[PDB]
């Protein structure tokens, strides 16, 4: 209804693998990023390339495929071998097909959350559910970057969070209807599920390490919005005449923590720059029908207000129980990007990253109702 599935929420269902004959160019390089930027001839075969038509991407989950190789070669040739050698050109028979088929799925030229993570995924064996031993990433950029673990985890928290998502609709149809044991029952589902997610997100620390991460697999997750490198952006050569600065595909862009930011009446959603409005830039970087779905969500009465005036030490109870979820999620989140982010950067906090992540925790602290 708005392009979220029962199983794997606001996952892409069974991504597209194969592109047809005609972009086998294309897949090529993406599927050999690892030898062609180690052997220093990425750049070369990509400006070898001939303009191909997007004519040919006919339905959604191939478009979908497209745009993670085509994002995938972008950061591979911007980038190049992270040695501080930038390209700040991207060639016209790239940007011009990539320009286009971003503008029809309504999303930023640059690699995002939905590309690496959403649609970069298969079961190994279909018939086997969907756990890290049995899935594998469709692309990858250096060897040994731990894309695989950091990817599927990402995916396994983002399923892990379907289960909760589900229950959201009946939230609403049990507060219209006066029906109070239905809304306790739904909210302790909720607050459940986004307990079996901080339970999945413990699996980071043995499928990535903070070295891979930080000075190898981070560097293709870079982007162009006010970062040194591109002091002002990017040339999509043949398709914008000046640069353009677009954000760094941040886990950041995942619906699931706004999502029940906006059921929860946490006010993040709004709120003071450098915080509430970093939240609504990053949903720019999600597919339409998720924003779509974020913005309903918004238009409902409030969850908050409901309980709140009802008396009822009850539903008190599990709504506390949903913020005290949300509150562990992103504790723990502090915790994972000290590891992977700070401790590698310290040696060789001190930047205002974590007053943001702190920021956003200490609002929803602030949300507990009893
Ligand atoms: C595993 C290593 C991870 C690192 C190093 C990391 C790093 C970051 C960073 C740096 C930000 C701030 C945005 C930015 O400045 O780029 C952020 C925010 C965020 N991350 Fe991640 N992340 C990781 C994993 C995850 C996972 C698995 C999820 C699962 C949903 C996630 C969800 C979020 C969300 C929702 C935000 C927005 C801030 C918030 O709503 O609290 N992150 N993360
Ligand atoms: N080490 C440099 C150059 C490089 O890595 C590179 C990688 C793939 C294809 C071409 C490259 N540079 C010049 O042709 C860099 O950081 O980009």
């Amino acid at each position: 209804a708005y392009h979220i599935d029962e199983e794997v929420g606001f996952a892409l269902p069974n991504p597209q693998e194969n592109l047809p004959d005609f972009y086998n160019d294309w897949m090529f390089i993406a599927k050999h990023l690892p030898d062609l930027i180690e052997s220093g001839q990425l750049r070369e075969r990509v400006e070898k390339l001939n303009m191909l038509s997007i004519d040919h991407l006919t339905d959604h989950k191939s478009q979908r495929l497209a745009r993670l190789v085509l994002g995938c070669i972008t950061m591979a040739y911007v980038w190049g071998k992270g040695h501080g050698d930038v390209r700040k050109v991207l060639p016209r028979n790239i940007a011009v097909p990539y320009c286009q088929l971003s503008a029809a799925l309504e999303l930023p030229p640059i690699l995002v959350y939905a590309d690496c993570v959403l649609a970069n995924w298969k079961k190994k064996d279909p018939n086997k559910p969907l756990t890290y031993e049995n899935m594998d990433v469709l692309f990858s950029f250096r060897d040994g970057d731990c894309s695989k673990g950091f990817f599927l985890v990402s995916l396994l928290v983002e399923i892990a969070a379907a289960s909760a998502i589900k229950v959201i609709p009946t939230v609403f149809k049990a507060m219209q209807m006066q029906e109070r044991d239905t809304l306790l029952k739904a909210l302790l589902e909720i607050a459940s599920c986004l307990e079996k997610a901080l339970q999945v997100f413990h699996q980071i620390h043995d499928h990535v390490n903070p070295k891979a991460f930080f000075s190898v697999l981070r560097i293709y997750l870079s982007g162009w919005k006010g970062n040194p490198q591109l002091s002002d952006g990017l040339v999509y050569e043949g398709f914008w005449e000046d640069p353009k600065e677009f954000a760094g595909g941040s886990a950041g862009q995942s619906s699931v923590f706004q999502c029940f930011d906006v059921l929860l009446g946490i006010q993040q959603t709004a709120g003071g720059g450098h915080a509430a409005q970093f939240l609504q830039d990053m949903r720019r970087y999600m597919p339409p029908a998720h924003r779509n779905f974020l913005c309903s969500l918004e238009s409902n009465p409030s969850v908050r207000e409901f309980v709140l005036s009802k008396g009822d030490a009850g539903l008190r109870e599990a709504y506390d129980a949903c913020v005290k979820a949300l509150v562990s999620l992103r504790s723990y989140h502090l915790q994972i990007v000290t590891k992977y982010i700070l401790i590698p950067a310290s040696q060789q906090g001190g930047t205002d990253l974590m007053n943001f992540l702190k920021t956003v925790r200490s609002t929803t602290e602030k949300s507990l109702l009893k």
